[PDB]
């Protein structure tokens, strides 16, 4: 069975794991080739600061509270090994800030000790009288998929940098199975017009006494157009811009400085921090991600496509549930093989 | 009024400073000199985390715990300043692990958002069944010291070194006040029977992913005779030594092997953290501070001395409420000094 898993972010990489620790076996071997434009450190995946958490909303399709909820249950089973440094995968706590009172998200009981701010606690910012603390985890998204590169390596995965144009072109080359883990730039391959980018802008600053994330929001401005500090191991992210449909991979001076002003009102002692870096990405906003079978035509065959993108702002933090949920897709088609 | 503090550690740094602003005026100015054999980064002082918490037990003294909020109260006031990076001052939350059911701390309700620890938290600790989560802050005894001697240095207080054999010897170069901030070796200018070191080793290591403070506890084998593992600013501190008596100002190898065995079990990502130093110090243990007056013949004159020593594993915890308790018995030597 000849697999091509094109797109080498988050998606593609934990996919193409999935699919060869779950179905390639002694007696059906699996070839499988990743095709990619990017790979680490210039794709999406690299630019996250990888905090698990999903948004503040309900999903439309609810079985992505289970994917997400999955990963994370999956990940804290390894917080404490020690193969998790080589994950860029460690424990955090912190807090999420609101002007006024808002229900309590859907994963408040995945993540450790939700709970509410105390009067106290909300005394330390002077902006926001609401809020949430909580402790999660950060998967850092260049280390990781560092890391399931040199897994896959191992396993015989080969990797091609290309541009697709076509999954006609890919199944020409002889694969029987495409997964199509392309991210917001799927609709080249097949329109979308659902999928769009949520352009993103981020500053990377050395802050090494910040050891709490501080996410503000305001939800009417949208998610993640509000104020983020997030630690990582050696640089703290700060964010807070999604701006839809907007297509431009450069950072600009205006988010820059939205960014810096209103993380230092969050936080004044980041006044003094140093500026590392800055970098934009696009998140591939969906109303739900697509993650779902397809037989094309293409030329004088059928190819079998599996698509998984369309991750939004969550790609990290639901990456195994949806890659444990391609691989079921794949054992389909498998066994569907089997009865020809 | 010529004023000798004796001590260079937090103690008599911050009560020179506290004398100095209360009590340096237009129509009475002070002259403040420092004498000290140890400045930093060498006392005590500079060994210590500086996290703030106080012993598990109700101290013996109940102004203690007024002394101790006190100084939270105040640190908690600055940890959002500009100035906060100076002081080496930031907020850290973590867990204290049990084996058993405890009763709460009195300080619960110091430190922010104090809760038991749940169920699937406890999970994360083999060996313990029990335990809390509360956010505290870290004052890092080195910065602060730094940060102590420029506030003193610009207000024109002279520092001298040199080691004082009586307080006799002090009151002979004219000094009208002497405060007695001698730390663990107080009883050398005046027997203290109760006076006794608690030797600590800690160890300095590289592991910028630790976001929380980790203290576990055994009571019955003493406070800090347990693995603790604290994050600073740049490294994170491994300790759990607390050797009552000893007076060996010299890292073991038992010691290490202790430390490192015991937080390596805890915590088994710290297996890869690379060790950077290892410090030895001597806690000044008393039943209780010993912060009080006392008039002294030193020749042919008496001599006021304010005695500020005896502070434990809780120095940098409290010495802002002792400082202001320090400079309370100033003024009523001032006072006095005006009935004569
Ligand atoms: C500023 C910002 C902060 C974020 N923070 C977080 C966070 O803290 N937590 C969290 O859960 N998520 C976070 N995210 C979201 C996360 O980055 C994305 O959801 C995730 O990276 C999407 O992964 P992906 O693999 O689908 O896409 P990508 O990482 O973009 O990978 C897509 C791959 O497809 C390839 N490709 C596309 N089209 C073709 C083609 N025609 N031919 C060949 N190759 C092709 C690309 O070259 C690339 O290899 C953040 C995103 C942004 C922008
Ligand atoms: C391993 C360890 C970890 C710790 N961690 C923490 C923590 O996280 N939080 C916390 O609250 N506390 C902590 N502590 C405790 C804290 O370090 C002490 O309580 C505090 O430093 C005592 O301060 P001090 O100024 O009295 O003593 P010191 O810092 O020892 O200063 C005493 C001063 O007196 C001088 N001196 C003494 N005798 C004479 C003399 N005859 N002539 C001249 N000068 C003299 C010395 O040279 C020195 O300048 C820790 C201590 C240890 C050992």
């Amino acid at each position: 069975m000849r697999v091509v898993v094109i797109g080498a972010g988050v998606i593609g990489l934990s996919t193409a794991l999935c699919i060869h620790e779950r179905y390639h076996s002694v007696l059906q071997p699996l070839d499988i080739k990743v095709y990619a434009d990017r790979f680490t450190p210039l794709t999406t995946t690299d630019v996250a600061a990888g905090l698990w958490q999903p948004y503040l909303s309900d999903p439309n399709n609810p079985q992505e509270a289970d994917w997400s909820q999955q990963t994370f249950d999956y990940l804290l089973s390894h917080v404490h090994s020690p193969n998790a440094e080589n994950l860029g995968l460690f424990l955090i706590s912190g807090y999420n800030l609101f002007h006024e009172a808002i229900p309590d998200p859907s994963w408040k009981d995945t993540v450790l000790g939700f709970r509410k701010l105390t009067p106290r606690e909300l005394d330390m910012f002077p902006d926001y009288g609401y809020g949430w603390f909580h402790t999660s985890l950060i998967l850092e998204g260049k280390n990781y998929l560092q890391w399931l590169t040199e897994r896959l390596t191992e396993r015989g995965v080969k990797f091609f940098q290309r541009k697709v144009e076509s999954f006609e072109e890919v199944a020409r080359e002889g694969a029987d199975v495409i997964v199509n883990c392309t991210g917001v730039w799927a609709g080249a391959l097949q329109r979308d017009p659902l999928l769009q980018p949520g352009r993103g802008q981020i500053m990377k600053v050395d802050a090494p006494w910040m050891k709490h994330f501080i996410l503000t929001h305001d939800p009417e401005r949208g998610i993640y157009n509000s104020p983020y500090i997030i630690p990582g191991t050696q640089t703290v992210t700060l964010g807070g811009i999604f701006q839809l449909g907007n297509w431009s991979e450069l950072n600009n001076i205006q988010d820059h400085n939205t960014i810096w002003e209103g993380c230092c009102r969050l936080e004044p002692t980041l006044k003094n921090a140093r500026i590392i870096g800055e970098r934009t990405g696009f998140r591939p906003v969906r109303p739900q991600i697509r993650l779902e079978r397809e037989q094309l035509r293409t030329g004088p065959s059928n190819t079998e496509v599996i698509h998984n993108y369309g991750h939004g702002g969550y790609g990290l933090t639901i990456h195994w549930g949806c890659a444990l949920e391609a691989a079921k897709l794949f054992g389909r088609i498998l066994e569907e093989k089997k009865l020809s």
